[PDB]
């Protein structure tokens, strides 16, 4: 049945036809022997589906073992949302197990917390510090700051010549012009405090801004192009090498994350009783305080850690980020914490806890929050979409939630530790 | 024909009926009026699959929105794997897209590299800075160095008895001790030179061993217990205060793994004609290497980096860690990378490329490679389960993988911010 | 030698053996020598003979000079228990042709080649037309912390800072406590219920530690009054950062962030730096960015910053410890020129903390070297100029140090 | 008169006065670089030069406080110093007794920073009637960290498991170790970065701080590598790696010269009356600044109140090089509670690359041995080479605790201003 190479071509160019009429084996043998690239599947054939099991034929027979795609699951699963959007050269789905912890006791409210690992007792060791947090009154926390953040390099011919720019920009009515032509691009695109900073004829500009409810890469990045035009009818001898000159900083480790802050800046607190503690944790108070000065500050003082002042944070971060649609890669940077214990109250029994979290990288709109199963995690905890009374409220709300569970997750894994555990029970 | 709360215990508490014989709304009735708790869920339900609905139902009336759960998938899927080994308190799973990058030309050979993730254009520019590779003639590594790292925190009595320890740890005679007892643990076990600091009375204690084509975690944490219980007989007065003080270091930002490495520390490289370069990447290696000085280390420099001296390492090595079932959060320390770019050839018009990534932590063996899906993505490469006769060939291989891949990322990316995009197009 | 009981009646007409053997059997106790002796050079000669009596080797104290030495300055000011002076051998580097004049730079080093590698590093600029600088930006910081009962009341306090009126009330407290007292942009962090706040200011041509300190204290004492549950824990939280490693002086800059550059033609590094520009390019990438990447260096991007930066403020009366934050520098080396074959250097220092006026500047000797200069003291015409200008000649030297010694490096010396 | 003073030089220069000489090199018989030898007496050839800087200098006055006469220049010149024009006196302070090890110090301070001497003595002061500090030399162990380049990173790759293997390592250590008589290579620490290779020499070397030392060896021990390997360039001695007189990571970790660690503890009494605080407040100022404040100021390695006042002015004292207190004053300071009843005050500090020397450098100069003569460390130990640089670190590190103790203290108390 599978049509000589010419004749398939015929009706694939016909209009009222398409690959709809063509078999699976006839579509194969035009990408091979070169007729369809390979690529332009994508937009050529009847429905999504049949695209990922064309792909998913082609590319078990470049494999070793044919059958290496067996266990990989493809049907059923919605790729409208997908394709031209989240992901190219779709081959099928990973299936990455969700656990729940909770109620988070959190601004006196409640929360279930979505966690999508494959680390085992991740899930229950934060579910038992939501437990202890739960028993002690429940958790407080505060949006410090909030602002995604572009970090570009330009060149202009000498140190001289950048540093005037800097003096410029630095100038309030260098500012206004700046601002006013970022600030055009979009109805969330708010301007704050320019940082700047010189390396030689180097010159690396810090724009700052919220996003709404979104995370904000696309709208900051629009932002910052409009703004590097303006910039540059003043300083016309300038030369934009780069929308990233690492110094946002996007998916790397940098002390300028820590120390400014990107996206949200959030820390979470809650005081434990010494009966919660002995009971739920299995350890005491001044126990808790000794292996997190000791661990936590002074042990990832002497492993050399920018903004590593913690136990797990990047755990919590990591299975709520891959539930929720988050970008994960964003864990680099988001992961940063410090969690700080000491006593409380009147024997000096009770454990204060925080955790101190600058640059949480997240956004309740776009990017994978506009696939379905992720916007289900996100309607766990209220926050799915945008919020139209209060633009920024629900990636706010669970930034807020993301620390909370970090210092749930700290909690235990913490508790463990003091208590002798030295293996996965 | 619901019936009342003490027919349905019974009936529960009966070896040839059990949870089978009741129905949903009375194994709800009975969590509601407090007869069995929500942990008692998953050893009293007959199929894992009734478990996870059971507790979905239960956790939606919980929620502001009852019907948040509809679009999150958990039918037909294979929790025998999950329950008690790599999740809990499981309401289904998260199907992240995966996507295929390739051919990436490594060592001679060919790889179909997975790569699951939710953010746009991430395959399709990985999969062009595959072409170019491809082009170019290929892309060659070596693992430098290979060892998972444990970092407990001990106390001594005094700062002089701390300093008494480590001096006893470094002749070989003491050290031959701690690794007879290290290396009886696992048949992988071999610890290596031990690395040591001491804060006060504190005393960090970094083991260091192979262990085959698992991760090592696991394996290290036993062959760590055995060893500071040996060391314990020579100096009773020592106080094991945690199995880990942050010294390893896991899951946070460390210069540690930078200096010292962590799991496989792995070198890429590859030249890439001046003709690839224009024809695939759209720019030459005069811009190229422009971007990569003045962003990728001058950039990071200004920024305060510690290893996050590369573009966007940790968007392919998170998307390859979800895919293949790898622990995601270690891309905190996995991500580590320097991308370096020089001029080759002739007139300098080559392109030279290397990412150096010294603490990649990848396995085969353990954690979510149990799961048959994501074995799917490990059998893609050739690396999936243990490799008999070559132990640790698998492992060290899928890290390979991992760096040649974020080169392939390093190479498209920068090609694009040196072409003037200055957004996703 | 008398008794000891017609020495405690005055203290001009006994002799050192005297007042010694009062100590010596317990007669007078140590704390009072300090204001009896008339002379101060004789308080310094008494001092030492005390101590000699303590040390295995009594005469180790004979070739510590102490004669001749105006003490008057130092005493209750820049030291205590005063026993003598240090002479560190000072050189010459010029002359270095830096904005648009010509400077003799003097370098306190105990250090062989660094003086004679300076001076090669002036004399390939100086035939490269010069240097040029700007300082990016003035501010001496201090860093304190503070803790309120929870993270919920420091967040509070953090936004309150955060506002104009509540900046504005805060900067009114800074301001009134000095002259040159003037309050740029507070930068905030929270670690839980601790607050840490970096006041930055300019403090005319003082390094301006003492300054910030005092405008600290009534700016916190401030902030107490709208928030009475305040404790203040330390003025200093190590959140300045003054005198140890911290990103936050490479980032934020701290006293003078300072840029500096120059045009080497590719004559001249090939007959006075014995290499070329490519070389140069290639050691420069490869040790003082892709080197100090791999040690895990924060603002370390250099070859020797903190050689030719200590030799400067020890000569000069800088505080010599605070070169752990000063020594911050980036040395970027490229291509230029119509061939390509020019050498582009320039040393971006973001942190140098320094002075003309104030501690060791007061001192007669190291105002001889800030007069060479033409920096010594206040400038009167525009309030701290003359530490803008001693800052820039840091960068422009620490330039040609690095000019120097990297063009060594590079025509394969192992030496010296 | 001109053409008659040219005459004279060959006979001799001391038949010449100052103005002769300067006439001489003013209008060009004699270019400016035949000082160092035509003029007899070092002191006279240090006048000249001031003579002749003094013209070219906007204020020519400038000079006439700098010190220069009666002073030893022939220590000075072709070792420490060139381009001399004199001297600058820091003032020596001293802080003491410092009972460290069963023993008492008096410590020598070259300073001119108001309150650092005396605040550090009674430092002293607390840890002497406390019952004296202890200490240990962990490790020694001076560092170069050159680079080279290979053609490709997998040739680099070649490189680093040779020098790792048992028989690469043992040509190596040889060649390394032939140089000096105390060049002993401890193991390599290499990290690549793509076809760089970056190669970590370790040795000790005696009393000495030992960067002259182990260039000569890591110079020799590159020149055997390039044997094994040709088409490895030489890149620099220095690739930043060692990592000398920069802030790195891996002098932290690794170490670098003396790591050392000190502590005391501190009774409840002598905290409230010589330290005016409790240790309550201490611990709650140590946590929340040496290690919580320095976290959130990005610190590598500066875990500590002001180690670095104190390094610095021991230091200069001493004849080390000053510039090295950028790695040097490397120091965590830790404070907990301790005793029975949770009222006395552990403290420690560890500094893990402390860079001294007793012999060379500085250390040659006769003032700046008079101070190391003072604490008994001055020049080698014929009996135990690399004792008395050990025992100077040990001292370094006792000292910077007393002046944690006493700035620390202060922070407590309340004072905000000095
Ligand atoms: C977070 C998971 C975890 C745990 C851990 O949390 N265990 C745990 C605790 C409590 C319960 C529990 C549940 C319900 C009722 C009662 C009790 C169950 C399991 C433990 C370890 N890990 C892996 C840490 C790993 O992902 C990062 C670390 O490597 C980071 C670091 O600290 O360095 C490692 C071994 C030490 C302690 C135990
Ligand atoms: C990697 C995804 C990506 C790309 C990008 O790679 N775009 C791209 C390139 C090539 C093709 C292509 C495909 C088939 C044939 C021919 C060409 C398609 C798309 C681009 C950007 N990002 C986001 C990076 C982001 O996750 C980390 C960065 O923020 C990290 C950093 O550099 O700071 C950011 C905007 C500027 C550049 C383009
Ligand atoms: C800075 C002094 C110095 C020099 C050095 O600068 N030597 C030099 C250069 C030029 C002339 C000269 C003068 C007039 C006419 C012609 C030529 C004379 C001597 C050299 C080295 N050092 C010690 C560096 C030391 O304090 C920091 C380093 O350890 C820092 C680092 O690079 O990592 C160390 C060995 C390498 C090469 C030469
Ligand atoms: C180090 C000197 C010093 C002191 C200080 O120590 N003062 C002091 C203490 C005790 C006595 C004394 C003497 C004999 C008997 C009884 C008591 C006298 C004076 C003080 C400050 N500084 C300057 C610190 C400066 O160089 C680094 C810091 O800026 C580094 C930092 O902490 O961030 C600064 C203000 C705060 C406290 C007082």
């Amino acid at each position: 049945e599978p049509r000589p190479n010419e004749e398939c071509l015929q009706i694939l160019g016909n209009a009222e036809k398409g690959a709809k009429f063509l078999s699976d084996a006839e579509i194969i043998q035009l990408v091979n022997a070169k007729h369809i690239p390979a690529y332009k599947l994508e937009t050529l054939i009847e429905t999504h589906e049949r695209g990922v099991s064309i792909r998913r034929q082609l590319l078990s027979k470049k494999l070793s073992e044919p059958s290496s795609l067996q266990y990989l699951p493809y049907r059923d699963y919605n790729y409208s949302l997908v394709m031209g959007a989240c992901c190219e050269n779709v081959i099928g789905y990973m299936p990455i197990p969700v656990g729940v912890a909770g109620p988070l006791c959190l601004d006196e409210k409640e929360f279930q917390v979505p966690m999508a690992t494959t680390e085992g007792c991740l899930v229950a060791s934060t579910n038992r510090g939501c437990r202890a947090i739960g028993l002690g009154g429940g958790a407080s926390s505060r949006v410090l700051a909030d602002g995604m953040t572009r970090g570009p390099v330009v060149r202009l011919p000498r140190a001289c010549d950048s540093a005037e720019v800097k003096a410029w920009l630095e100038t309030s009515e260098g500012f206004a012009v700046i601002k006013e032509a970022f600030d055009s691009t979009s109805r969330f695109a708010r301007l704050q405090k320019l940082h700047t900073s010189i390396a030689g004829r180097n010159l690396y500009i810090r724009f700052q801004s919220r996003s709404g409810d979104a995370m904000g890469m696309n709208m900051i990045s629009k932002g910052t192009e409009k703004a590097l035009s303006k910039l540059h009818e003043y300083f016309p001898e300038m030369q934009i090498l780069a929308v990233s000159g690492n110094y946002c900083t996007d998916k790397k480790p940098a002390a300028i994350n820590w120390i400014e802050g990107r996206g949200k800046s959030v820390v979470c607190e809650a005081v434990i009783p010494a009966k919660v503690v002995r009971e739920v944790l299995k350890t005491t108070t001044e126990a808790m305080i000794e292996v997190n000065i000791n661990k936590n500050l002074v042990g990832s003082a002497m492993a050399g850690s920018i903004g590593g002042y913690n136990a797990h944070a990047a755990n919590i971060v990591t299975a709520i980020y891959i539930a929720c649609g988050q970008d994960a890669a964003q864990n680099v940077g988001s992961s940063n914490c410090i969690t700080l214990m000491e006593a409380s109250g009147p024997t000096n029994e009770d454990l204060y806890i925080s955790c101190t979290m600058p640059s949480i990288e997240i956004g309740t709109v776009g990017g994978g929050t506009n696939l379905l199963p992720q916007q289900a995690c996100l309607q766990m905890l209220g926050v799915q979409g945008a919020c139209k009374d209060n633009p920024g409220e629900n990636a706010r709300q669970l930034a807020r939630i993301v620390c909370g569970t970090v210092m749930a997750g700290e909690l235990s894994l913490m508790a463990a530790l003091a208590a002798g555990h030295l293996v996965k029970s």
